[PDB]
């Protein structure tokens, strides 16, 4: 009815849902993570109730009649479930059924008007096994305050997969349905949420994947994220709110920093002696995400979390060297100048195996001017120089046989680098066995949602 006090009153914007979406793909044993954009409220104080179709086909959609959210069907075609949580995980018994979510926005003090929506898909059977199933045995609980469970994962961008070409030439061994973004995202949501991690650094994140898949899944499990585009896709970093808050951000673009920031003046002076190499470096659009996190448990503890995806080309060794030199100089500035020497975690797809110049530089703190990678793409783009950096770094998950495994290539390209003076490794969550990885020849597969393998480790302060 009419509120008779509105003439006397300036009144609140009530809690209200401003996006409500269900996944377009749903599978038994995989969490259904609704997208909720909640204004003037929070999901934690909101109400959720899940319904399932009474039996397959029972809920016939109203023809031509509009809803702004979903199809609409008779209320009597639906059965109320047990589940009053934001996330619903279907069972085998749900196979063949559509789902319906009824939710009421709240802010802890009051509720706003409820909305409801139905899935357009039915629950499907899930894969028999996934490579992360055994790994999840190690990550059943959120870690204690003394630990930082850290993930690094290149999740394979739809913008590079989705293709018929990618399907027929790069990934011909993979079931086409398992290459589909919606299938891979459902696996990725289960994978990442099951790691129960504190810091998650991702690469090859499509913008829409960030907004529609990762944020809804990970925020349901207590993590918040930030995104930085490269060109067609980019980087994401998530952190567990119960253990960290985001204190500051210091993202850079390597070409932009190298040419315009006096921090890198000495490196730039070395490179201008090599016009052709310099041109190739400054044409690259790789970026570096840097997030300084404040511990919610200990006011004295802050950590510098960096994330990157370096230049991809096999002959791009000298470019990756220069990109990492810029990254580490920038990270030194943030972690040692803007903050007085805080620990560094540096995740990424570095597109560099352990035998490369870039890797040598990282773990030794220097590289000589005569290293062969200074002519990785031939004489004209040669750029011999000696570099040094400040850090004592080690790879927390070591040097696996590979972290990227496709039909035509495999190698260790991904690392979680840590400041070994400040952090140590409590445990490494084992990568899938070679026999697991090759069950469907290579990756991705019906059982594994990327062509890379997630690195997961538990770190501790020294
Ligand atoms: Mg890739
Ligand atoms: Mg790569």
């Amino acid at each position: 009815g009419i509120d008779p006090f509105t003439k006397y009153k300036v009144e609140r914007n009530p809690p209200a849902f401003t996006e409500l979406q269900l996944p377009r793909y749903i599978m038994a044993g995989f969490p259904v993570c609704p997208k909720l954009s909640l204004e003037f409220g929070d999901p934690a104080s909101s109400l959720f109730r899940w319904y399932k179709e009474a039996k397959p086909g029972a809920a016939e959609p109203e023809v031509g009649v509009p809803s702004s959210l979903s199809p609409s069907s008779p209320s009597s075609s639906w059965t109320e479930t047990d589940v009053e949580e934001r996330v619903y995980t279907p069972s085998n018994a749900d196979i063949g059924l559509r789902l319906k979510l009824h939710c009421t926005p709240g802010d802890g003090q009051r509720f706003g008007h409820s909305r409801e929506l139905e899935s357009v898909c039915v629950v499907e059977a899930g894969p028999g096994t996934c490579t992360f199933d055994h790994r999840h045995l190690y990550t059943k609980k959120v870690t204690e305050d003394a630990l930082i469970r850290t993930v690094s994962y290149n999740i394979l961008a739809d913008t590079y997969a989705q293709t018929e070409f990618s399907r027929t030439v790069l990934y011909p061994y993979c079931a086409p349905y398992a290459l589909e973004l919606d299938y891979r995202q459902n696996l990725i949501q289960k994978e990442l949420t099951g790691y129960n991690a504190d810091v998650i650094c991702l690469q090859e994140v499509d913008r829409a994947v960030f907004s529609d898949s990762l944020v809804p899944a990970l925020e349901a499990f207590g993590l918040e994220g930030v995104f930085r585009i490269k060109q067609h896709e980019g980087l994401a970093t998530f952190y567990r709110k119960s253990k960290f808050s985001l204190l500051s951000q210091h993202d850079i673009s390597f070409y932009e920093a190298l040419e315009s920031d006096p921090l890198h003046k000495e490196l730039l002076e070395k490179l201008v002696l090599y016009p052709s190499a310099q041109e190739k470096v400054l044409q690259r659009s790789s970026v570096l995400q840097v997030s300084v996190l404040q511990s919610t448990k200990d006011s004295s503890k802050r950590i510098c979390v960096a994330n990157t995806h370096l230049y991809w080309h096999p002959k791009g060794g000298y470019i990756r060297l220069i990109q990492m030199a810029v990254a580490l100089a920038h990270i030194r500035h943030v972690s040692c100048d803007l903050y007085p020497g805080i620990p560094v975690i540096f995740c990424g797809d570095f597109n560099s195996t352990p035998s490369t110049g870039m890797y040598h530089f990282v773990i030794n703190g220097s590289i000589p001017e005569d290293h062969e990678d200074w002519a990785s793409n031939g004489e004209e783009e040669r750029c011999n120089m000696s570099l040094t950096h400040f850090f004592k770094l080690k790879s927390a998950c070591g040097e696996p046989a590979y972290t990227n495994y496709v039909g035509g290539f495999h190698g260790c390209l991904d690392y979680i680098f840590i400041d070994l003076n400040a952090l140590e490794v409590e445990q490494v969550i084992p990568l899938p066995s070679h026999e697991e990885v090759t069950t469907h020849q290579a990756l991705p597969s019906v059982s594994h949602p990327s062509d890379h393998i997630a690195l997961v480790c538990d770190l501790k302060w020294k």
